[PDB]
């Protein structure tokens, strides 16, 4: 029952893609369709969900917006390795309400065309446009002519000194929405209070009775960040550095800290501090500096973490970030933590349920703004 | 001209310095690093009566705040270099859609275990308890850590659905369109008044255009890879470039980007995206393709290096770079009914400049 019935526009190399079907098939048994139907994109809308529609359409992005509207798209997963190999701008493309719901396949924009007998050496500006359009006539030939009825070929300049069509609002953190009370907390905290009434962990525990415990070789595993490692380097403990547990097939989701460097606004050196960044420091041979010094852990720049993650712990860390969520940039921060550590201790000893406890967390941080 | 540095005494300031002191020998610029107490409190103290350091270095979470107070620079790093660092560590430093910061490093929890203990440590976390059962019978315990800090017992809470503050997407605002505003009317002038000049004519269209450049009659057109074969078949050795800046800023074509969506009623969702993560998108299933028919310019990385060799390709990749993905909502088409008039207006002598936006701006919104 297995297959996959494909849509593809009849102008796009639709034979071509079949036979990357055919090479599927003969790996794994499954037939391709590729069909390639007239109207396909109004199409589409019509048959998706009725049970009669092709498992995979292509066409232009900005129609699967009004599709991702509709529910009719699967969001789409890929793993961080497969993201990577694909121009970020373009998975932006295929974003919807913050959930991937296409992969990225071919990128068209306009450019500027221009003929080599006439003209080896193109213009930079439009503002030397009409000047170039002089010179040009007094040999009976013009500067530029393209497409002025469509607004598709003249908005680019349109827009250069900041024409829109529409405002993208950038994502936010919605601080009346907190998330410390619901059925996910509930099942982790519940997990949690278990192993302590079960007797698979002390109520009590704190940083330095793990750390202990653990550089002795008293507890099989521990739970802790880089800053711990040198600890038990130095202890008679054969350590390894993994990715964290899933909880109910999911992983568990660390807060990530980005130690970053910020250009004061007052600075007259603005321009030499963006030099020194992106071209000193943001290199292989600068962070290489700063981490003999004294270790970074996982860094930003790829091409240089590709060489650090040759050490396991390392790239354990930089797993760990990409399936944790940033550490919000906010205030309120400290009023979900306040509420939040007292919710844990309350529940982990029984002078609270665990609801109870998630409960008053919730009413607590949302009041403390 | 100088840099001072503010990276906190616990990070590698003595290797920064050594960076320092090559950008010195490069430039003849000196770099100092200094590590003060208390500098992430210092900072907006003396930032906010402007006499603080150049460039700090801390935590991304900090600098929400700094960027609040509007103590930081916006910075605008090219698409080549944005592309160098993880996205989300990009994402780290983004504040009201801006970037206020370069990530440098990343930092998070992990799960630690003892090779000679257990060498090969648990996948999940229902399987601990039974672990700890059989380790207990040679007096150790599974698993200890901090349970006091939330920092530590998050990570377990957040796993199935917890989390502190919703992150409420991005999202194109259809209520704010700017077709109207004073950069658009600068364009549109600039356009208007190359008509005006006789250096364009207000009725050239798709047809007039193209066949002008391909008769070698005019030096450039605006056009894309839909065109090239046209020009392949004509006289014209033609070249394909970056679009020309206005006002020192790049021109912002439209970016389309030829997708691949899964029908979400699909029962063959799976073997759909092992279709096209491992078969599809691939140097090998792309070049299938693209033998068919070209694609132009592509996503994939790997094989975009090796048609961008044809400089065409790397141009449209550029010009994509610096334009605007074309926005994904239904709305667009409003936009695009009202603009069409607009400048066919503004171009002929049917309307002002200012009256030919405004009634765009008005058909557009509703």
């Amino acid at each position: 029952e297995g297959k996959l019935v494909i849509w593809i526009n009849g102008d796009k190399g639709y034979n071509g893609l079949a036979e990357v079907g055919k090479k599927f098939e003969k790996d794994t048994g499954i037939k391709v369709t590729v069909e390639h139907p007239d109207k396909l994109e109004e199409k589409f809308p019509q048959v998706a969900a009725t049970g009669d529609g092709p498992d995979i359409i292509f066409w232009a992005h900005d129609r699967f917006g009004g599709y991702a509207q509709s529910g009719l798209l699967a969001e789409i997963t890929p793993a961080a390795a497969f993201q990577d190999k694909l121009y970020p701008f373009t998975w932006d493309a295929v974003r919807y309400n913050g959930k991937l719901i296409a992969y990225p396949i071919a990128v068209e924009a306009l450019s500027l065309i221009y003929n080599k007998d006439l003209l080896p050496n193109p213009p930079k500006t439009w503002e030397e446009i009409p000047a170039l359009d002089k010179e040009l006539k007094a040999k009976g030939k013009s500067a530029l002519m393209f497409n002025l009825q469509e607004p598709y070929f003249t908005w680019p300049l349109i827009a250069a000194d900041g024409g829109y069509a529409f405002k993208y609002a950038a994502g936010k953190y919605d601080i009346k929405d907190v998330g410390v009370d619901n059925a996910g907390a509930k099942a982790g905290l519940t997990f949690l209070v278990d192993l302590i009434k079960n007797k698979h962990m002390n109520a009590d525990t704190d940083y330095s009775i793990a750390e202990a415990a653990f550089n002795k070789g008293e507890t099989a595993m521990t739970i802790n960040g880089p800053w711990a490692w040198s600890n038990i380097d130095t202890s008679a403990v054969n350590y390894g550095v993994t990715v964290l547990p899933t909880f109910k097939g999911q992983p568990s989701k660390p807060f990530v800290g980005v130690l970053s460097a910020g250009i004061n606004a007052a600075s007259p050196n603005k321009e030499l501090a963006k030099e020194f960044l992106e071209n000193y420091l943001l290199t292989d041979e600068g962070l290489e500096a700063v981490n003999k010094d004294k270790p970074l852990g996982a860094v930003a720049l790829k091409s240089y973490e590709e060489e650090l993650a040759k050490d396991p712990r390392i790239a354990a860390t930089m797993e760990n970030a990409q399936k944790g969520e940033i550490m919000p940039n906010i205030p309120q921060m400290s009023a979900f933590w306040y509420a939040v550590r007292t919710a844990v201790i309350n529940a982990a000893s029984g002078r609270q349920t665990v609801d109870a406890a998630l409960a008053a967390a919730q009413t607590n941080a949302t009041h403390l703004m």
